């Protein structure tokens, strides 16, 4: 972490991480993939008045851009960041597989460009923000807004956002030799509330996560409605279990009916605060338009499946 400082300390970290996933009927995967590493600044002029500057990367590319204000109330950040929703997130717990009862990220990979966000905190009560600038227009329309607090052992959590690309890929299809793609102007409308249940060595939550897409000039109604319950037991000081149930359904305006369950489960051997190791078995079924699970970047497209077994370990290194 830290370097120089005097009123303002130069950061400089990152994890190291190995993950191997192991999807139904593909081949085993390795990778280093998600491992990152980045440096921040900060310093202060007067009163509460000062800087960030995060600048973080993962083939080197740019996860984070971050160029921040703190201020005599909030805090303003202008750069690359994650959206709001994904730092409010909700009840995934997982390493690997879980977050599919999260509904922000159907379009947005959690991460637009132009971005500005409003933190402010206090007391247990914070409310977070966010804006993007749509700068081109084939960037998306963002808008979010989140509150919370904090009771003793019960975190509560509320929020949503809209969020809008104008010409969201899908993908292709062929008439028979005529191959159009399938690029539409789509609007993910999503609000959510959370509780987290803290109570010794456990840890329960539960999601409520609402979301809707439509298109612009198109006939087009898709209700995602969406729960995750999830909980960390503490069994060792250095071990820790872990799984959880997510399950989203998606109502058509046009009859079809169709669903997705996630259960995960898995376990955390912290060797000590830079190592881990974590070993996460994910079984799922049925549809989802795509998410992202927050703990490995692991962004996934729009999709819809079987009866299926996931495993995923891998270990960290931090700095």
């Amino acid at each position: 972490e830290i370097l120089k400082s005097d009123a303002g300390t130069v950061d400089f970290y990152g994890q190291l991480r190995t993950e191997l996933k192991f999807l139904e009927d593909k081949d085993p995967t390795i990778g280093s993939g998600s491992s990152r590493a980045g440096v921040d600044a900060n310093y202060t002029v007067n009163d509460s008045l000062a800087l960030q500057g995060k600048v973080e990367f993962a083939d080197m590319y740019v996860r984070n851009h971050i160029l921040g204000v703190k201020t005599n109330f909030g805090k303003f950040s202008f750069g690359k960041q994650w959206t709001t929703s994904d730092d409010v997130y909700g009840a995934d717990y997982s390493y690997f597989f879980g977050g599919t009862g999260l509904r922000y990220g159907t379009l947005s990979d959690a991460l637009h460009d132009s971005q500005v966000k409003y933190v402010y905190e206090a007391d247990s009560f914070w409310v977070k923000a966010g804006y993007g600038f749509p700068e081109d227009n084939a960037k998306q329309e963002l808008a979010e807004l989140y509150v919370g607090a904090t009771f003793g052992d019960l975190a509560v959590h509320a929020g949503g956002g809209q969020n809008r690309d104008k010409a969201f890929k899908v993908g292709s299809n062929t008439v028979g030799t005529t191959t159009t793609d399938i690029k539409a102007d789509v609007t993910n409308s999503y609000f959510e509330v959370t509780g987290e249940y803290t109570i010794g060595d456990a840890l329960i939550g539960v999601t409520y996560y609402n979301a809707e897409l439509d298109v612009e000039n198109n006939p087009l109604v898709i209700d995602e409605d969406a729960i995750s319950v999830a909980g960390t037991y503490k069994v060792a000081d250095k071990t820790k279990l872990y799984a959880g149930y997510e399950y989203v359904m998606q109502e058509a305006n046009t009859g079809a009916d169709e669903d997705g369950t996630l259960v995960y489960l898995g376990v955390e051997y912290k060797f000590a605060s830079w190592a881990r190791v974590y070993a996460e078995y994910g079984y799922g079924d049925g549809t989802t338009l795509g998410y992202t699970n927050k703990g490995s970047d692991a962004e996934v497209k729009a999709t819809k499946v079987d009866s299926a077994n996931n495993f995923g370990i891998g270990a960290r290194y931090y700095w």
